[PDB]
Protein backbone atom coordinates (compact mmCIF):
# COMPACT_ATOMS: atom_id res chain seq x y z
CA UNK A 1 0.00 0.00 0.00
CA UNK A 2 1.79 3.29 -1.46
CA UNK A 3 1.76 6.41 0.72
CA UNK A 4 -0.77 8.84 0.15
CA UNK A 5 0.90 12.10 -2.32
CA UNK A 6 2.19 14.77 0.56
CA UNK A 7 1.23 17.69 -1.61
CA UNK A 8 -2.42 16.43 -1.95
CA UNK A 9 -2.81 15.81 1.62
CA UNK A 10 -1.89 18.94 2.81
CA UNK A 11 -4.35 20.45 0.50
CA UNK A 12 -7.03 18.53 1.21
CA UNK A 13 -6.31 19.04 4.95
CA UNK A 14 -6.77 22.50 4.64
CA UNK A 15 -10.15 22.04 2.38
CA UNK A 16 -11.42 19.65 4.91
CA UNK A 17 -10.89 22.66 7.52
CA UNK A 18 -12.71 25.09 6.05
CA UNK A 19 -15.74 24.05 4.31
CA UNK A 20 -19.73 23.87 5.44
CA UNK A 21 -19.52 20.26 6.71
CA UNK A 22 -17.92 17.08 7.77
CA UNK A 23 -15.30 16.26 5.48
CA UNK A 24 -14.10 12.82 5.45
CA UNK A 25 -10.23 12.39 4.00
CA UNK A 26 -9.46 8.61 2.77
CA UNK A 27 -5.91 7.55 2.94
CA UNK A 28 -4.24 10.76 3.65
CA UNK A 29 -0.13 10.43 3.80
CA UNK A 30 0.67 10.22 8.02
CA UNK A 31 3.83 12.32 8.40
CA UNK A 32 4.99 14.46 11.17
CA UNK A 33 3.95 17.16 8.87
CA UNK A 34 0.78 16.14 8.72
CA UNK A 35 0.62 15.16 12.08
CA UNK A 36 1.49 18.53 13.48
CA UNK A 37 -1.00 20.26 11.17
CA UNK A 38 -4.09 17.85 12.98
CA UNK A 39 -2.16 18.73 15.97
CA UNK A 40 -2.68 22.56 15.08
CA UNK A 41 -6.39 22.26 13.70
CA UNK A 42 -7.07 20.64 17.56
CA UNK A 43 -5.34 23.40 19.64
CA UNK A 44 -7.32 25.89 17.00
CA UNK A 45 -10.60 24.53 18.35
CA UNK A 46 -11.47 22.19 14.95
CA UNK A 47 -12.70 18.19 15.46
CA UNK A 48 -10.44 15.92 14.50
CA UNK A 49 -11.07 12.54 14.19
CA UNK A 50 -8.92 9.73 12.94
CA UNK A 51 -8.76 6.06 12.38
CA UNK A 52 -5.81 3.73 10.52
CA UNK A 53 -7.72 4.72 7.14
CA UNK A 54 -9.69 8.27 7.26
CA UNK A 55 -9.66 11.27 8.71
CA UNK A 56 -12.68 13.27 9.84
CA UNK A 57 -13.00 17.17 10.03
CA UNK A 58 -15.75 19.07 11.47
CA UNK A 59 -15.37 22.19 8.95
CA UNK A 60 -15.41 26.11 10.03
CA UNK A 61 -16.37 28.05 7.08
CA UNK A 62 -15.43 31.31 10.06
CA UNK A 63 -12.43 29.49 11.10
CA UNK A 64 -11.06 28.73 14.59
CA UNK A 65 -13.09 28.29 17.61
CA UNK A 66 -11.15 29.32 19.73
CA UNK A 67 -10.86 33.30 20.62
CA UNK A 68 -6.96 33.17 21.41
CA UNK A 69 -4.31 30.11 21.14
CA UNK A 70 -0.47 29.64 20.65
CA UNK A 71 -0.26 27.50 18.42
CA UNK A 72 3.17 25.24 17.36
CA UNK A 73 3.93 24.26 13.60
CA UNK A 74 7.18 21.71 14.32
CA UNK A 75 8.41 21.02 11.71
CA UNK A 76 6.04 20.78 9.01
CA UNK A 77 6.26 23.55 5.77
CA UNK A 78 2.65 23.04 5.29
CA UNK A 79 1.61 23.59 9.27
CA UNK A 80 3.82 26.59 8.76
CA UNK A 81 1.92 28.21 6.23
CA UNK A 82 -1.39 27.21 6.02
CA UNK A 83 -2.02 26.98 9.34
CA UNK A 84 -1.84 30.99 9.54
CA UNK A 85 -3.80 31.61 6.09
CA UNK A 86 -6.81 29.36 7.68
CA UNK A 87 -6.41 31.31 10.58
CA UNK A 88 -6.23 34.80 9.09
CA UNK A 89 -9.83 34.21 7.61
CA UNK A 90 -10.64 33.83 11.14
CA UNK A 91 -11.61 36.13 14.32
CA UNK A 92 -9.21 36.11 17.23
CA UNK A 93 -5.89 36.28 18.35
CA UNK A 94 -3.01 33.41 17.49
CA UNK A 95 0.77 33.40 18.08
CA UNK A 96 2.20 30.88 15.67
CA UNK A 97 6.17 29.76 16.22
CA UNK A 98 7.77 26.74 15.00
CA UNK A 99 11.04 24.82 14.95
CA UNK A 100 14.37 26.18 15.57
CA UNK A 101 15.11 24.66 12.12
CA UNK A 102 11.84 25.70 10.61
CA UNK A 103 11.98 29.45 12.02
CA UNK A 104 15.14 29.38 9.26
CA UNK A 105 12.75 28.99 6.73
CA UNK A 106 10.35 32.28 6.07
CA UNK A 107 7.29 32.83 4.42
CA UNK A 108 7.08 36.50 3.48
CA UNK A 109 5.47 36.29 0.09
CA UNK A 110 2.46 34.74 1.94
CA UNK A 111 2.89 37.03 4.33
CA UNK A 112 2.98 40.18 2.40
CA UNK A 113 -0.08 39.49 0.14
CA UNK A 114 -1.78 38.78 3.81
CA UNK A 115 -1.42 41.90 5.02
CA UNK A 116 -1.50 43.55 1.21
CA UNK A 117 -5.22 42.11 2.25
CA UNK A 118 -5.91 43.97 5.62
CA UNK A 119 -4.49 41.09 7.57
CA UNK A 120 -2.79 42.21 10.98
CA UNK A 121 -0.09 40.03 11.07
CA UNK A 122 3.49 41.01 12.92
CA UNK A 123 6.38 38.88 12.22
CA UNK A 124 7.88 38.72 16.15
CA UNK A 125 11.23 38.27 14.59
CA UNK A 126 12.56 39.18 11.71
CA UNK A 127 10.16 39.90 8.16
CA UNK A 128 9.27 36.92 6.68
CA UNK A 129 9.90 34.10 9.73
CA UNK A 130 8.08 32.59 11.96
CA UNK A 131 7.75 33.66 15.28
CA UNK A 132 3.91 35.48 14.18
CA UNK A 133 1.01 36.86 15.32
CA UNK A 134 -2.45 37.32 13.59
CA UNK A 135 -5.20 39.32 14.93
CA UNK A 136 -7.38 38.01 12.55
CA UNK A 137 -10.74 39.21 12.00
CA UNK A 138 -11.83 37.81 8.75
CA UNK A 139 -10.28 38.72 5.10
CA UNK A 140 -12.45 41.16 2.71
CA UNK A 141 -11.23 40.25 -0.87
CA UNK A 142 -10.33 42.15 -4.05
CA UNK A 143 -7.26 42.40 -5.67
CA UNK A 144 -3.79 41.03 -4.58
CA UNK A 145 -0.58 40.74 -6.44
CA UNK A 146 1.81 37.88 -5.16
CA UNK A 147 5.85 37.68 -5.71
CA UNK A 148 5.91 33.84 -5.44
CA UNK A 149 7.51 33.46 -8.99
CA UNK A 150 9.39 30.22 -6.78
CA UNK A 151 7.87 28.01 -4.08
CA UNK A 152 4.33 27.06 -5.32
CA UNK A 153 2.69 26.97 -1.66
CA UNK A 154 2.33 30.33 -1.53
CA UNK A 155 0.20 30.80 -4.67
CA UNK A 156 -2.11 27.85 -3.36
CA UNK A 157 -2.62 29.25 -0.03
CA UNK A 158 -3.66 32.47 -1.79
CA UNK A 159 -6.06 30.51 -3.88
CA UNK A 160 -7.15 28.26 -0.87
CA UNK A 161 -8.29 30.98 1.25
CA UNK A 162 -10.00 33.30 -1.56
CA UNK A 163 -13.31 31.85 -1.05
CA UNK A 164 -13.21 32.24 2.56
CA UNK A 165 -13.04 35.92 2.00
CA UNK A 166 -15.85 38.40 1.81
CA UNK A 167 -15.67 39.19 -1.94
CA UNK A 168 -13.63 36.68 -3.09
CA UNK A 169 -9.74 37.11 -4.36
CA UNK A 170 -8.21 38.07 -7.80
CA UNK A 171 -4.87 37.07 -7.55
CA UNK A 172 -2.07 38.38 -9.85
CA UNK A 173 1.35 36.41 -10.74
CA UNK A 174 2.21 24.71 -13.55
CA UNK A 175 0.98 21.14 -13.08
CA UNK A 176 0.95 22.32 -9.02
CA UNK A 177 -1.78 24.98 -9.74
CA UNK A 178 -3.85 22.73 -11.65
CA UNK A 179 -4.16 20.44 -8.85
CA UNK A 180 -5.19 23.11 -6.34
CA UNK A 181 -7.51 23.81 -9.15
CA UNK A 182 -9.36 20.64 -9.39
CA UNK A 183 -9.63 20.21 -5.84
CA UNK A 184 -11.07 23.18 -5.20
CA UNK A 185 -13.68 22.10 -7.57
CA UNK A 186 -14.05 18.98 -5.72
CA UNK A 187 -15.07 20.91 -2.55
CA UNK A 188 -17.91 22.78 -4.92
CA UNK A 189 -15.69 26.01 -5.80
CA UNK A 190 -14.90 26.91 -9.46
CA UNK A 191 -11.53 29.61 -10.76
CA UNK A 192 -11.63 31.24 -13.67
CA UNK A 193 -7.94 32.40 -14.86
CA UNK A 194 -7.77 35.67 -17.08
CA UNK A 195 -4.53 36.69 -18.31
CA UNK A 196 -2.29 36.88 -15.06
CA UNK A 197 -4.83 36.84 -12.67
CA UNK A 198 -6.99 33.99 -10.55
CA UNK A 199 -10.21 34.92 -10.36
CA UNK A 200 -11.99 32.94 -7.31
CA UNK A 201 -15.41 33.48 -5.53
CA UNK A 202 -16.50 34.21 -2.50
CA UNK A 203 -19.17 31.56 -0.75
CA UNK A 204 -17.01 29.16 0.89
CA UNK A 205 -16.74 25.42 0.14
CA UNK A 206 -18.97 22.11 0.27
CA UNK A 207 -17.88 19.19 2.71
CA UNK A 208 -17.09 16.18 0.80
CA UNK A 209 -15.67 12.78 0.77
CA UNK A 210 -12.05 13.36 -0.62
CA UNK A 211 -9.76 10.23 -1.25
CA UNK A 212 -6.25 10.95 -1.44
CA UNK A 213 -4.27 9.72 -4.26
CA UNK A 214 -1.31 7.80 -3.68
CA UNK A 215 1.84 9.40 -5.01
CA UNK A 216 2.13 8.96 -8.94
CA UNK A 217 6.13 9.34 -9.27
CA UNK A 218 6.69 6.66 -5.93
CA UNK A 219 4.43 4.36 -8.32
CA UNK A 220 6.12 5.04 -11.16
CA UNK A 221 8.70 2.29 -9.90
CA UNK A 222 6.19 -0.65 -9.12
CA UNK A 223 4.53 -0.26 -12.53
CA UNK A 224 7.44 -0.23 -14.28
CA UNK A 225 9.01 -3.62 -12.30
CA UNK A 226 5.37 -5.68 -13.41
CA UNK A 227 6.40 -4.27 -17.12
CA UNK A 228 9.43 -5.77 -16.56
CA UNK A 229 8.31 -8.88 -15.31
CA UNK A 230 6.21 -11.43 -17.48
CA UNK A 231 3.30 -12.54 -15.48
CA UNK A 232 3.43 -10.25 -12.75
CA UNK A 233 0.87 -7.81 -11.85
CA UNK A 234 0.20 -4.67 -9.67
CA UNK A 235 -2.52 -2.77 -8.96
CA UNK A 236 -2.65 0.59 -7.10
CA UNK A 237 -6.10 1.46 -5.84
CA UNK A 238 -6.52 5.25 -5.59
CA UNK A 239 -5.22 6.17 -8.91
CA UNK A 240 -7.73 5.90 -11.51
CA UNK A 241 -9.11 7.83 -14.96
CA UNK A 242 -9.91 11.24 -13.31
CA UNK A 243 -6.16 11.04 -11.65
CA UNK A 244 -4.77 14.47 -10.93
CA UNK A 245 -0.88 13.64 -11.01
CA UNK A 246 0.43 13.71 -14.52
CA UNK A 247 2.96 10.77 -13.66
CA UNK A 248 0.15 8.37 -13.93
CA UNK A 249 0.99 9.17 -17.51
CA UNK A 250 4.24 6.88 -17.61
CA UNK A 251 1.65 3.62 -17.42
CA UNK A 252 0.59 4.76 -21.09
CA UNK A 253 4.14 4.71 -22.05
CA UNK A 254 4.81 0.79 -20.23
CA UNK A 255 1.40 -0.13 -21.98
CA UNK A 256 3.42 1.30 -25.63
CA UNK A 257 6.19 -1.24 -24.69
CA UNK A 258 3.65 -3.99 -24.24
CA UNK A 259 3.09 -4.18 -20.72
CA UNK A 260 -1.18 -5.10 -20.24
CA UNK A 261 -2.31 -1.99 -18.57
CA UNK A 262 -5.43 -0.99 -17.01
CA UNK A 263 -6.23 2.46 -15.76
CA UNK A 264 -9.63 2.20 -13.69
CA UNK A 265 -12.04 4.42 -12.66
CA UNK A 266 -10.94 3.71 -8.75
CA UNK A 267 -7.12 1.58 -9.28
CA UNK A 268 -4.71 1.16 -12.25
CA UNK A 269 -3.28 -2.62 -12.75
CA UNK A 270 -0.14 -3.34 -15.01
CA UNK A 271 0.63 -6.87 -16.37
CA UNK A 272 3.85 -8.10 -17.74
CA UNK A 273 3.81 -9.84 -20.68
CA UNK A 274 7.06 -10.31 -21.61
CA UNK A 275 7.21 -8.23 -24.64
CA UNK A 276 9.14 -4.89 -23.77
CA UNK A 277 9.09 -3.13 -26.75
CA UNK A 278 12.10 -0.26 -27.61
CA UNK A 279 10.33 3.22 -28.35
CA UNK A 280 11.02 7.26 -28.82
CA UNK A 281 9.01 8.64 -26.09
CA UNK A 282 8.59 12.65 -25.26
CA UNK A 283 8.58 12.81 -21.28
CA UNK A 284 8.38 16.60 -21.33
CA UNK A 285 5.34 16.15 -19.04
CA UNK A 286 6.32 13.51 -17.10
CA UNK A 287 9.79 14.28 -16.73
CA UNK A 288 9.89 12.86 -13.22
CA UNK A 289 10.05 9.48 -14.93
CA UNK A 290 12.33 9.78 -17.22
CA UNK A 291 14.75 7.82 -14.89
CA UNK A 292 12.35 4.90 -14.23
CA UNK A 293 12.46 4.34 -17.70
CA UNK A 294 16.06 4.76 -18.23
CA UNK A 295 16.48 2.29 -15.37
CA UNK A 296 14.32 -0.18 -17.63
CA UNK A 297 15.59 0.36 -21.21
CA UNK A 298 18.54 -2.30 -21.23
CA UNK A 299 16.23 -5.12 -21.43
CA UNK A 300 13.36 -3.61 -24.67
CA UNK A 301 13.97 -5.18 -27.91
CA UNK A 302 14.88 -2.06 -29.41
CA UNK A 303 17.15 1.33 -28.59
CA UNK A 304 14.78 3.69 -26.04
CA UNK A 305 14.72 7.16 -26.80
CA UNK A 306 13.84 9.37 -24.59
CA UNK A 307 13.05 12.62 -25.77
CA UNK A 308 12.07 16.70 -24.85
CA UNK A 309 13.92 16.58 -21.28
CA UNK A 310 16.00 19.38 -21.12
CA UNK A 311 14.04 19.89 -17.57
CA UNK A 312 15.90 17.13 -15.93
CA UNK A 313 19.17 18.30 -16.14
CA UNK A 314 18.06 21.33 -14.17
CA UNK A 315 17.25 19.29 -11.07
CA UNK A 316 19.80 19.29 -8.58
CA UNK A 317 21.52 17.08 -10.12
CA UNK A 318 21.37 16.51 -13.44
CA UNK A 319 19.41 13.78 -14.38
CA UNK A 320 20.16 12.61 -17.64
CA UNK A 321 23.57 12.80 -17.58
CA UNK A 322 23.65 10.94 -13.98
CA UNK A 323 21.24 8.17 -15.41
CA UNK A 324 23.68 8.12 -18.91
CA UNK A 325 26.66 7.60 -16.05
CA UNK A 326 25.28 4.74 -14.02
CA UNK A 327 23.75 2.97 -17.43
CA UNK A 328 27.28 2.95 -18.54
CA UNK A 329 28.85 1.65 -15.31
CA UNK A 330 26.60 -0.87 -15.83
CA UNK A 331 27.88 -1.79 -19.27
CA UNK A 332 25.29 -0.43 -21.98
CA UNK A 333 26.03 2.08 -24.33
CA UNK A 334 24.11 5.20 -24.14
CA UNK A 335 24.24 8.68 -26.37
CA UNK A 336 22.98 11.56 -25.08
CA UNK A 337 22.59 15.18 -26.39
CA UNK A 338 20.84 18.59 -25.40
CA UNK A 339 17.26 17.30 -23.81
CA UNK A 340 17.31 13.82 -25.04
CA UNK A 341 18.86 10.40 -24.24
CA UNK A 342 19.59 7.13 -26.03
CA UNK A 343 19.81 3.98 -24.40
CA UNK A 344 20.82 0.94 -26.40
CA UNK A 345 19.36 -2.76 -24.67
CA UNK A 346 22.39 -5.24 -24.22
CA UNK A 347 23.42 -7.18 -21.12
CA UNK A 348 24.49 -5.57 -18.11
CA UNK A 349 26.67 -5.95 -14.90
CA UNK A 350 26.19 -5.09 -11.40
CA UNK A 351 27.88 -2.20 -10.05
CA UNK A 352 27.84 0.31 -7.43
CA UNK A 353 25.22 3.23 -8.40
CA UNK A 354 26.48 6.68 -7.90
CA UNK A 355 23.23 8.40 -6.65
CA UNK A 356 23.73 12.06 -6.46
CA UNK A 357 21.90 11.97 -3.30
CA UNK A 358 19.16 11.88 -5.86
CA UNK A 359 16.26 9.86 -4.85
CA UNK A 360 15.16 8.83 -8.59
CA UNK A 361 17.70 7.33 -9.16
CA UNK A 362 18.49 5.19 -6.40
CA UNK A 363 14.68 3.73 -7.02
CA UNK A 364 15.08 3.89 -10.62
CA UNK A 365 18.20 1.49 -10.37
CA UNK A 366 16.83 -0.42 -7.60
CA UNK A 367 13.96 -1.89 -10.22
CA UNK A 368 17.20 -2.25 -12.65
CA UNK A 369 18.42 -4.95 -9.87
CA UNK A 370 15.89 -7.39 -10.24
CA UNK A 371 17.45 -8.41 -13.27
CA UNK A 372 20.64 -7.34 -13.04
CA UNK A 373 22.23 -8.74 -9.95
CA UNK A 374 24.86 -7.25 -7.50
CA UNK A 375 23.39 -3.40 -7.60
CA UNK A 376 24.47 -1.39 -4.82
CA UNK A 377 24.21 2.45 -4.07
CA UNK A 378 26.35 5.13 -2.88
CA UNK A 379 23.34 6.70 -0.77
CA UNK A 380 20.62 4.54 -0.18
CA UNK A 381 19.36 6.81 2.52
CA UNK A 382 18.25 9.55 -0.47
CA UNK A 383 15.07 7.72 -0.80
CA UNK A 384 13.93 9.34 2.49
CA UNK A 385 13.36 12.26 0.33
CA UNK A 386 9.95 10.97 -0.98
CA UNK A 387 9.50 8.16 0.41
CA UNK A 388 11.09 6.45 3.79
CA UNK A 389 9.95 2.84 3.42
CA UNK A 390 10.82 2.37 -0.01
CA UNK A 391 13.52 -0.13 0.79
CA UNK A 392 11.11 -2.22 2.38
CA UNK A 393 8.06 -1.75 0.43
CA UNK A 394 10.27 -2.68 -2.90
CA UNK A 395 11.80 -5.78 -1.05
CA UNK A 396 7.86 -6.69 -0.35
CA UNK A 397 7.32 -6.25 -4.29
CA UNK A 398 10.29 -8.10 -4.92
CA UNK A 399 9.27 -11.37 -2.85
CA UNK A 400 6.03 -10.89 -4.36
K1 LIG B 1 -3.47 46.53 3.15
Amino acid sequence: SLPGSKSITARALFLAAAADGVTTLVRPLRSDDTEGFAEGLVRLGYRVGRTPDTWQVDGRPQGPAVAEADVYCRDGATTARFLPTLAAAGHGTYRFDASPQMRRRPLLPLSRALRDLGVDLRHEEAEGHHPLTVRAAGVEGGEVTLDAGQSSQYLTALLLLGPLTRQGLRIRVAPYVEITLAMMRAFGVEVAREGDVFVVPPGGYRATTYAIEPDASTASYFFAAAALTPGAEVTVPGLGTGALQGDLGFVDVLRRMGAEVSVGADATTVRGTGELRGLTANMRDISDTMPTLAAIAPFASAPVRIEDVANTRVKECDRLEACAENLRRLGVRVATGPDWIEIHPGPATGAQVTSYGDHRIVMSFAVTGLRVPGISFDDPGCVRKTFPGFHEAFAELRRG
